[PDB]
């Protein structure tokens, strides 16, 4: 097989454009901005998990102060209902009121302990809300930089796509087809002959085949014996 040397040089640039598009696709899946957004999202979920755990403890303490204040109201109402006054049975109410006054005091002790504990946890929850709010703000900053990097990679991809479309139209389709058949093997399809090493698979070509490669004409097309990529000189 043979092909004009002018289009063989176009095939070399064509293999260069394909390599650049490969790095663009690789960069789109390995962005540094995406890694930054992954970190901020992780620790934002950390505070969201701690905020949810604090909400459970606050619900439990809210249920305690609701049960405490309700039982004191029953003792307070019983003290006020019995406050409205038989003198023989009056002493019977005096001994009960003293025992109920001891119950209202003992209940107020437990109520102040859980009110302090609720006041401490509401401050901790307030400290985590400030923390997750600051994390969320720069999370959107990382999200705008992640999206801004994707539109730059896509813009550079479209420009290399237009350059690739122009090169294929300038080469005989019989040569472009062989380049695609070699890429279907996983190789680079076309690479330069750098000294004695292939520019694609990076092998060291033996002295035997290389003696025949240097003897081929300019219009001739040659491939690497190990990978098959079209060697260009
Ligand atoms: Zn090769």
């Amino acid at each position: 097989m043979k092909a004009e040397v002018s289009q063989q040089r176009s095939l070399l640039t064509l293999s260069e454009v394909d390599a650049e598009l490969a790095r663009i696709a690789h960069r789109g899946k390995n962005l540094a901005e995406q890694k930054r957004l992954d970190e901020l999202t992780a620790q934002r979920g950390e505070v969201n998990d701690r905020l949810a755990a604090l909400g459970i403890a606050l619900e439990d303490l809210d249920a305690q102060v609701a049960k405490y204040e309700s039982e004191i109201d029953s003792v307070r109402q019983r003290e006020d209902r019995d406050r409205a006054l038989g003198a023989k049975q009056v002493t019977e109410i005096q001994h009960e009121l003293e025992t109920l006054q001891r119950r209202q005091a003992s209940l107020e002790e437990q109520l102040l302990e859980v009110m302090e504990r609720r006041e401490e946890l509401m401050a901790e929850r307030s400290e985590e809300l400030r923390r997750v709010d600051e994390l969320q703000t720069e999370l959107t900053e990382a999200q705008q930089a992640r999206d801004a990097a994707l539109v730059e990679l896509d813009q550079a991809r479209h420009q290399c796509a237009t350059r690739r479309d122009a090169l294929v139209n300038a080469i005989d389709d019989q040569l472009v087809e062989l380049y695609e058949k070699q890429r279907a093997r996983g190789g680079a399809g076309a690479g330069p002959l750098q000294g004695r090493r292939c520019g694609a698979c990076r092998i060291e070509i033996d002295r035997g085949e290389i003696a025949r490669i240097t003897a081929a004409a300019d219009d001739d097309v040659v491939r690497c014996p190990e990978c098959g990529a079209i060697l260009l000189r």
